[PDB]
């Protein structure tokens, strides 16, 4: 569970995202697929990016970087009380995107790592260490929603 001290940590950065959400979900999906080239695979929408200037130009993708990070920022707000927010999330995650609970490991590295070049002086270890408990908790809530439903 996040204290309250670390929560305020996670949620002052996050309010330095939401001044720019769709730069941000950029940078963190392209991580995402340079890091991780089987996570891009996983997106029909995506599939056919080959290099980081395309996708860097392909304004689908913002779109859907959007998406994301609006998500994720309404369940971080609740402070872990997210179990409506989860719902459909797992659900169609595990149930129509097939994506294993790793993928959901490595979104949340290229996230910190995006916060860590964009925000440092509010992105300090004691920021980041927040930030990946934050992170954890979302994924082991998610992973307990997969494991109900056989995924
Ligand atoms: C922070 C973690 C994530 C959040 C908050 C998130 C959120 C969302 C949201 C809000 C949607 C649209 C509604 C829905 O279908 O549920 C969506 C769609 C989708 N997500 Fe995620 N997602 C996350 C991680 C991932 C990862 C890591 C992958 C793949 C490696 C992924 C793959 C997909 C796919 C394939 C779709 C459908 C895209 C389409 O064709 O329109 N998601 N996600």
């Amino acid at each position: 569970v996040l204290s309250e001290g670390e929560w305020q940590l996670v949620l002052h950065v996050w309010a330095k995202v939401e001044a720019d959400v769709a730069g941000h979900g950029q940078d963190i999906l392209i991580r995402l697929f340079k890091s991780h080239p089987e996570t891009l695979e996983k997106f029909d929408r995506f599939k056919h990016l080959k290099t980081e200037a395309e996708m860097k130009a392909s304004e689908d993708l913002k779109k859907h970087g959007v998406t994301v990070l609006t998500a994720l920022g309404a369940i971080l707000k609740k402070k872990g009380h997210h179990e409506a927010e989860l719902k459909p999330l797992a659900q169609s995650h595990a149930t129509k995107h097939k994506i294993p609970i790793k993928y959901l490991e490595f979104i949340s590295e290229a996230i910190i790592h995006v916060l860590h070049s964009r925000h440092p002086g509010d992105f300090g270890a004691d920021a980041q260490g927040a930030m990946n408990k934050a992170l954890e908790l979302f994924r082991k809530d998610i992973a307990a929603k997969y494991k109900e439903l056989g995924y």
